[PDB]
RNA sequence: GGGUCCAUC
RNA sequence: AACGAUGGACCCA
C-alpha cells in the first residue's frame, strides 16, 4: 500500500470524489471524517476552475408553462451521457423549476445562485456543467414541445387552443424560423441584402428593372422561408403556418427555441488519427484468414480510453505482429478492430446502420477516481446496443498505493455491471495502468497483454457466415427447357450441396423442394458456398411458384414473418435523405434482401413526431409475410431513395390515391395540342422577342444565324440561344435536305484516311534531311502510349470488361437487343473475330454460338442536326462483345493520364476556367473518329494491340444503297471500342505536343473530342492535327475570346450561356411541357423568373390541357409534368407523410423474355461482379424485364420531396 | 443494370 | 426501322 486507508468508502459513500481524491483529503485532515468533507468542498471549486477549460456543447433542454407564462432552459455538459445522467437530470430540473416560480430572465443572476451546487455536482461527474442560457414567454394561450433533450421550443399564441400551439410548437422545432412574420425581418438587415444581390445581377448585364424585379421576387421568397407565417405547415406542409392561423382566427405573440449546443463549434474528434500521434512520442522509443473481432472502448471522458488504446496498439505491436476511423490490432491468433463510443446516440446510429457492430466492449474506468455517476449510463448503452460481453480496464492504477482500495473499485462496477444483468461476478477486470504502458514498464507493460489476452479469451470467436444454415436470397427465377427451374443470387451464409433439400421461404405460403444443381457462368458445380454468385435448380417447383424477394434456406432454418420491433435511424438532409418530419401514420417501404415490402408502423408512447436524424424505435408491421431472423438489417424507402436503415429487434406475433383524378390526367395526356403553324418556331419568335432581339424572318434563318462574340454576358447570352435554339430542328419543311449529306460526309472522312493512309506509310522524304512537328509527335506519342497501355490487352483486362451491350446488333433489331437476346439469339461474327468467341465458348458449358460469320457491319443514318443526320453503323453481337472489353481497359488506363471518361464535368468546369482565364482552349475536329485511319493507329499503337485491333473491327461496310466500303478509318461511330480509342489518340498527341512546347502535359484533357489543352499549344496542335489526317473545326475551337464549350455547357466570361433545343415537332401535352421546362431552367435563377422569359412561358403554358397546366414537380424529376411548385400542385396526393406528384409516362405494354438468354446474362454478369451512414449496399441490382413502347402516355404516380 | 425521358461526346 | 459511351429523373425491384 501506503498509507492506512482501508474504509474510505465511507468518506466517498457521500462525496462520489474518488479514492484518491478521498485516500488524499484524508491524509491531510489526519483522518477526521467530518473533516475531509471539507477540505474537498472549497477545493472543489478549483478543479471545476480548470474544467472550464473543456468545450462543453452537449446538455439539454428543458421548459415549464404557468398555464400563461413560459420558460426555456439550456443546461450544458460534455457528453450525451451525463445529459441522460440521473444527477444532471436533477440539477438542471431544480434549476428550471427554481426559474419558473422565481420567474427570472437575467441569466447570470440564475447562475450564482446555483454555483455552489454547480461544483457539488461538477466534481462528482468530472465534466464541466454549466447553465448556458435561459429565456421566458409570456402571452394568451401559449404551449411548448419537446423532443428529447435536444430541441425544446416554448410558443405564445392568441386566439388558438391547446392542440394549435402544439403543433406550431412542434412545427417551430423542425422548421426554426427566425421570425413570426414576414415583415418582422429587419427592414434593414435586407435592405442591405437587396442592395448587394441588385448589383451581382446588374452584372450579368440585365437591366435595372430586370435584375431588380428578380432581387425583389427573390428576397420575397427568402423571407417568407425563414417566417412562421410563410413556411409550409409541418402537419400539412400543402397550405402555411400563415393559413393555417387564419382558418382559427388566431396569431402567434412570439415563440422561443433553443437547441442544445447552438452555436457552439465543438471541435471534431478524430479517434483512429488520435492515436497515431499517441503513440507518436512512443513510435521512436495460408493464414492472412484469421477471425475479425470488432470492440470497442468506452467510459469516462478521460479517464484513459483516451490513452488506453495507443497502450494497447504500442504493446501489441512491440510484442507481436504489426471502415470508418477505427484503430485495429492484431493478437497470435486473432484481429481487431477498436471503435471509440464518444456518445449514446452516435453509437446507436452506427449500430443501426450498420458502421459498427460491437461484439464486445471495454469498458474503461480509472481507479485514481472509481465509477462516476455517468458509468451507469455507459454500461447502459451496452445493455441497450446488445454487446454481448463486456470487458472491464481498470486505469491509472500507478496513483493507488493501496491495493486494498483496487478492491474496492473492483467491487463497486461488478455492481453497477450487474444491476444491468451483465455477469458482474464473472466478468474479466484487468488492473493497470495505460499512463504507464505506452512508455516501456514491464511491469503495467504485461497488463495489456493480459487485457489483449481476455480479448481472446473472453469474447468468443465470431460464427463464420459459413458456418450458418444456408440461405440464399433469391434475386430472380428462370424456366429453363430441360434443365427446370433456377434460382439465382449470392449464397448469404453456409453451404448448400445438390440433393440437399431446401425450403423456398418469403412472401407466401412456404414452399419446399431439392437442389437439383448450382452453376456459374464458367463452371458447373457440386455446392455454392457464402458469398458465392450461383443460381441453383430445384425440383419440381413452378417459376410462377417462386418470387424474387422470398429466400431459399436449410428447412427450418428461417420463417416467415409479418410485425416486429426495430430500431431505426433516419436520414437527416444532409444524408440524402428526408427534409421534413414524418408522424404517426408514416407509410414507407421496407427494403429487405431484396426487395420492397409496404408496412405501416407505430412510434413509442410519447413521441408524435420523427425529424431527419432521429434514433427512434418502432414497431413495424408489413403488408405479407418475408423471412427474417433476428438482428435482420432493412433499408426504409420512398420511391427509391433510401431515407432509413433499420434493424429487427424482437420478431413479434402478427395479427389515399386518385383513380378518376388519374384517368383524367391521362385522357389530358393523350390529347394533342392544336396550333396553327411551326409552334417552335412561334415560341422561339416570341421569346426573341420578349427579349428585345429580331424574329426568324424564315425556316431558313433558323438555321444561318451566327452569334456575336461580344456584348454584355446577358446579350450574348440571348443571342446564343438565337443561333443554337432551332438548329437541330428535325420538321423543317422548306429545304432539299436530306440524308445525302450525311452520306457525303461519311464518304469524305473516308477519302480522307485513303489519302492519310497512303501518305503515312512512305515516311522517307527522299533523304535524311527534313524534321517536322507531326512525325516528331507521332515518335513521342508511340513511346507513351506503349507506357501507358502495355504490348497487349491483358487476359483480366479482357474477362473483366468484354459484355453485350444494348441496341440493334447485325442479327438484333433494337427490339432484341436486351444483353439477354444477345446471349439467347445467335450472333454474327467477323473472320479474324471468331478465336475470340471460341475462347469464349471453351469457357464455360453454356451454348456460344454463331449466327453467320462475315465482315460486314451496317452503315444507317441516324439524326443530327437541321442540316444532317450522322452516319453510324451496326456491328456483329460478338465483335460488340470483345470491342466493350477493349474499350473498357482503355478507360481504366486513361484514368493514369487523369482522364475520366466516366465524368464530363471535369471538361465542363475547365471550359469555364478556360472562359474566364483565357488560358485553355476548347477544341473540336470535324469529323473526330471517321478521320482516324489506319495508317495512324499502326503506328501509334503497340503491335499486340493493333491486331487485337483489327481483328475486332469491322473490316467492311454496307450501306442501305446495297454498295459496300471497307474501311479506311481504323472504326466506324458504333464499335464498342471507338469511343475511347479516340480519347487515348487524342490525349497522346496533345500530351506529345505539350512536352515538345515544355508545356504540362497533366494540362491535356480529353473527353472523346472534346479536347481541352493550354491555349498555346493550339497552333502547334492544329498542325499535328493537319499532319496526321484530321480536320479542326475552327467554328467550334475557341483558343481565344470570352467564350469556352466542353461537353455541352457552354461560357462567356465565366457564365453559363448553355442554351437550349427544340428538336421535334411539338405536337403531345408531354412535348410542350418539355420546351416549356427547358425554357425554365434556362430562365429561371433559383425558382425565380427572368420577366422576359416569364411572358412567353405563360403564354404557351395556355395551349396545354388545363389540368396539366397545374400539375407541377420540382426540377429534377424529369419532364412528366411542368416544374414549378409542388406545394401547390392540386393533384398532389399525401399518403403516410409521403407527397406523390402523377407524371406523364410513356405506355408499354410487357413482352416475353428468353428464358436461357436471361439467365445466361444474369450469370455472365454475376461473373462480371466477382472479378472487379454509408449502407447504400442494403440493396441489389434488378431482374430482365422486357417491353414494348405503345405510342400512347400513361399517369403514374411517383414520391417527390422537395431535394 | 435494362427500358422511357432529359442533357452530352 | 436507329450504333457505342457518359451523367441525371422516373420506372423496373
Ligand atoms: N456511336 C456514336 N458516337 C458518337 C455520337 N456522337 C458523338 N460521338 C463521338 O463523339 C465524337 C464526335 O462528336 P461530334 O463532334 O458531335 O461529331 P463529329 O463526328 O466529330 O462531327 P462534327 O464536329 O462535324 O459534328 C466522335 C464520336 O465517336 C453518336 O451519336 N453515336
Ligand atoms: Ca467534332
Ligand atoms: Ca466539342
Amino acid at each position: 500500500a501506503e498509507i492506512t486507508a482501508s474504509l474510505v468508502k465511507e468518506l466517498r459513500e457521500r462525496t462520489g470524489a474518488g479514492m484518491m481524491d478521498c485516500k488524499k483529503a484524508l491524509t491531510e485532515a489526519n483522518g477526521d471524517i467530518e473533516l475531509a468533507i471539507e477540505n474537498m468542498r472549497k477545493s472543489g471549486a478549483i478543479k471545476a476552475a480548470k474544467k472550464a477549460g473543456n468545450v462543453a456543447a452537449d446538455g439539454v433542454i428543458k421548459t415549464k408553462i404557468d398555464g400563461n407564462y413560459g420558460i426555456i432552459l439550456e443546461v450544458n455538459c460534455q457528453t450525451d451521457f451525463v445529459a441522460k445522467d440521473a444527477g444532471f437530470q436533477a440539477f438542471a430540473d431544480k434549476v428550471l423549476d427554481a426559474a419558473v416560480a422565481g420567474k427570472i430572465t437575467d441569466v447570470e443572476v440564475l447562475k450564482a445562485q446555483f454555483e455552489e451546487e454547480r461544483v457539488a455536482l461538477v466534481a462528482k461527474i468530472g465534466e464541466n456543467i454549466n447553465i448556458r442560457r435561459v429565456a421566458a414567454l409570456e402571452g394568451d394561450v401559449l404551449g411548448s414541445y419537446q423532443h428529447g433533450a435536444r430541441i425544446g421550443v416554448l410558443v405564445a399564441a392568441k386566439g388558438a387552443d391547446e392542440e394549435l400551439v402544439k403543433h406550431i410548437a412542434m412545427h417551430v422545432a423542425a422548421s426554426k424560423p427566425e421570425f413570426i412574420k414576414p415583415e418582422d425581418v429587419s427592414a434593414e438587415v435586407v435592405e442591405k441584402e437587396y442592395q448587394v444581390q441588385l448589383d451581382i445581377a446588374m452584372q450579368s448585364g440585365k437591366p435595372k428593372e430586370i435584375a431588380e424585379k428578380m432581387v425583389e421576387g427573390r428576397m420575397k421568397k427568402f423571407t417568407g422561408e425563414v417566417s412562421l407565417t410563410g413556411q409550409p405547415f409541418v402537419m400539412e406542409p400543402s397550405k402555411t403556418v400563415g393559413q393555417l392561423l387564419k382558418e382559427h382566427n388566431a396569431e402567434v405573440t412570439g415563440f422561443i427555441r433553443f437547441e442544445v449546443g447552438e452555436g457552439i463549434e465543438k471541435v471534431e474528434t478524430d479517434f483512429a488519427a488520435e492515436v497515431a500521434a499517441m503513440s507518436k512520442q512512443s513510435h521512436m522509443s495460408f493464414e492472412r484468414t484469421k477471425p475479425h473481432v470488432n470492440v470497442g472502448t468506452i467510459g469516462h471522458v478521460d479517464h484513459g480510453k483516451t490513452t488506453l488504446t495507443a497502450a494497447i496498439t504500442t504493446v501489441l505491436a512491440k510484442t507481436y505482429g504489426g471502415n470508418t476511423s477505427h484503430v485495429e490490432y492484431d493478437t497470435p491468433t486473432r484481429h481487431y478492430a477498436h471503435v471509440d463510443c464518444p456518445g449514446h446516440a452516435d453509437y446507436v446510429k452506427n449500430m443501426i446502420t450498420g458502421a459498427a457492430q460491437m461484439d464486445g466492449a471495454i469498458l474503461v474506468v480509472a481507479a485514481t477516481d472509481g465509477p462516476m455517476p455517468q458509468t451507469r449510463e455507459h454500461i447502459l448503452l451496452g445493455r441497450q446496443v446488445g454487446v454481448p460481453y463486456i470487458i472491464v480496464f481498470l486505469n491509472k492504477c500507478d496513483m493507488v498505493d493501496d491495493e486494498e482500495l483496487l478492491e474496492l473499485v473492483e467491487m463497486e462496477v461488478r455492481e453497477l455491471l450487474s444491476q444491468y444483468d451483465f455477469p458482474g461476478d464473472d466478468t474479466p477486470i484487468v488492473r493497470g495502468s495505460a499512463l504507464k504502458a505506452l512508455e516501456g514498464d514491464a511491469e503495467w507493460e504485461a497488463k495489456i497483454l493480459e487485457l489483449a489476452g481476455f480479448l481472446d479469451s473472453y469474447i468468443p470467436e465470431p460464427e463464420r457466415a459459413i458456418d450458418k444454415p444456408f440461405l440464399l436470397p433469391i434475386e430472380d427465377v428462370f424456366s429453363i427447357s430441360g434443365r427446370g427451374t433456377v434460382v439465382t443470387g449470392r449464397v448469404e451464409r453456409g453451404i448448400i450441396k445438390v440433393g440437399e433439400e431446401v425450403e423456398i421461404v418469403g412472401i407466401k405460403e412456404t414452399q419446399k423442394s431439392t437442389c437439383t444443381g448450382v452453376e456459374m457462368f464458367r463452371k458447373l458445380l457440386d455446392e455454392g458456398r457464402a458469398g458465392e454468385n450461383v443460381g441453383v435448380l430445384l425440383r419440381g417447383i413452378k417459376r410462377e411458384e417462386i418470387e424474387r424477394g422470398q429466400v431459399l434456406a436449410k428447412p427450418g432454418t428461417i420463417k416467415p414473418h409479418t410485425k416486429f420491433e426495430s430500431e431505426v435511424y433516419i436520414l437527416s438532409k444532409d444524408e440524402g435523405g428526408r427534409h421534413t418530419p414524418f408522424f404517426k401514420g408514416y407509410r414507407p417501404q421496407f427494403y429487405f434482401r431484396t426487395t420492397d415490402v409496404t408496412g405501416t408502423i407505430e412510434l413509442p408512447e410519447g413521441v408524435e413526431m420523427v425529424m431527419p436524424g432521429d434514433n427512434i424505435k418502432m414497431v413495424v408491421t408489413l403488408i405479407h409475410p418475408i423471412a427474417m431472423d433476428d438482428g435482420l438489417r432493412f433499408a426504409i424507402r420512398e420511391g427509391g431513395r433510401t431515407v432509413g436503415a433499420g434493424v429487427v429487434a424482437k420478431v413479434l406475433s402478427g395479427a389515399s390515391s386518385r383513380n378518376s383524378l388519374s384517368a383524367q390526367l391521362r385522357r389530358a395526356a393523350n390529347t394533342r395540342i392544336e396550333v396553327e403553324g411551326n409552334l417552335a418556331l412561334s415560341i422561339a419568335n416570341d421569346l426573341l422577342l420578349a427579349y428585345g432581339q429580331s424574329p426568324f424572318n424564315s425556316e431558313a434563318e433558323c438555321i444561318s444565324f451566327s452569334p456575336r462574340f461580344d456584348g454584355t454576358p446577358d446579350d450574348f447570352r440571348i443571342n446564343y440561344l438565337k443561333a443554337e435554339i432551332m438548329s437541330k430542328y428535325d420538321d423543317f419543311s422548306l429545304g432539299i435536305d436530306t440524308e445525302a449529306v450525311a452520306w457525303e460526309k461519311f464518304l469524305a472522312a473516308e477519302a480522307e484516311c485513303a489519302l492519310t493512309n497512303a501518305r503515312l506509310y512512305r515516311p522517307d522524304y527522299s533523304e535524311d534531311f527534313n524534321f517536322s512537328l507531326g512525325e516528331s509527335c507521332i515518335h513521342m506519342a508511340r513511346r507513351k502510349i506503349a507506357k501507358l497501355i502495355g504490348d497487349v490487352p491483358s487476359v483480366e483486362g479482357m474477362l473483366r470488361h468484354c459484355r453485350f451491350s444494348g441496341g440493334a446488333t447485325t442479327t438484333n433489331n433494337r427490339s432484341y437487343g436486351h444483353p439477354s437476346f444477345k446471349f439467347a439469339l445467335p450472333q454474327a461474327c467477323t473472320p479474324r473475330a471468331l478465336k475470340y468467341v471460341l475462347a469464349l465458348r471453351a469457357s464455360t458449358h453454356f451454348d456460344i454460338r454463331i449466327s453467320d460469320i462475315s465482315p460486314f457491319n451496317k452503315a444507317v443514318t441516324v439524326p443530327k442536326n437541321s442540316k444532317t443526320d450522322r452516319c453510324i453503323a451496326i456491328e456483329p453481337g460478338w465483335n460488340m462483345f470483345f470491342q466493350l472489353g477493349i474499350g473498357g481497359i482503355l478507360r481504366d488506363r486513361l484514368r493514369c493520364w487523369g482522364i475520366d471518361l466516366n465524368d464530363q464535368t471535369i471538361n465542363q468546369r475547365r471550359a469555364h476556367e478556360g472562359s474566364v482565364t483565357n488560358n485553355l482552349a476548347t477544341v473540336d475536329l470535324s469529323a473526330a473518329s471517321d478521320s482516324i485511319s489506319l495508317a495512324l493507329c499502326e503506328l501509334l499503337l503497340p503491335p499486340g494491340w493493333f491486331e487485337v485491333l483489327m481483328d475486332l473491327r469491322s473490316p467492311k461496310g454496307r450501306l442501305p444503297d446495297g454498295s459496300v466500303v471497307t474501311y479506311e478509318k481504323i472504326s466506324s461511330m458504333g464499335n464498342g471500342y471507338t469511343f475511347e480509342l479516340e480519347s487515348l489518340i487524342f490525349a497522346s498527341l496533345a500530351r506529345s505536343v505539350c512536352e515538345i512546347l515544355d508545356l504540362d502535359s497533366s494540362e491535356v484533357t480529353v473527353y472523346g473530342d472534346d479536347i481541352i489543352l493550354p491555349s498555346c499549344a493550339v497552333p502547334a496542335l492544329r498542325e499535328v492535327f493537319k499532319y496526321v489526317g484530321f480536320t479542326t473545326n475552327t467554328k467550334k475551337t475557341f483558343s481565344e475570346g470570352p467564350f469556352r464549350e466542353s461537353c455541352g455547357k457552354h461560357y462567356y466570361s465565366g457564365v453559363d450561356v448553355t442554351p437550349f433545343y427544340i428538336r421535334h415537332r411539338i405536337v403531345s401535352p408531354a412535348d410542350l411541357i418539355l420546351v416549356l421546362n427547358n425554357l425554365y431552367r434556362w430562365a429561371t435563377i433559383d425558382g425565380v423568373w427572368d420577366p422576359r422569359a416569364h411572358s412567353v412561358y405563360l403564354k404557351y403554358r395556355k395551349l396545354l390541357p388545363k389540368q396539366l397546366q397545374r400539375n407541377t414537380i420540382p426540377d429534377g424529376y424529369g419532364d412528366g409534368a411542368l416544374v414549378g411548385s409542388v406545394l401547390i400542385n392540386p393533384f398532389a396526393k399525401n399518403r403516410g407523410w409521403i407527397r406523390y406528384v402523377p407524371v406523364i409516362t410513356d405506355h408499354t405494354r410487357d413482352r416475353e423474355r428468353a428464358e436461357l438468354g436471361s439467365y445466361l446474362y444474369d450469370l455472365f454478369s454475376r461473373c462480371l461482379s466477382e472479378s472487379n451512414a454509408i449502407d447504400q449496399l442494403i440493396c441489389r441490382s434488378n431482374p430482365t424485364k422486357i417491353s414494348r413502347s405503345t405510342g400512347k402516355f400513361d399517369i403514374q404516380y411517383i414520391a417527390c420531396s422537395s431535394r
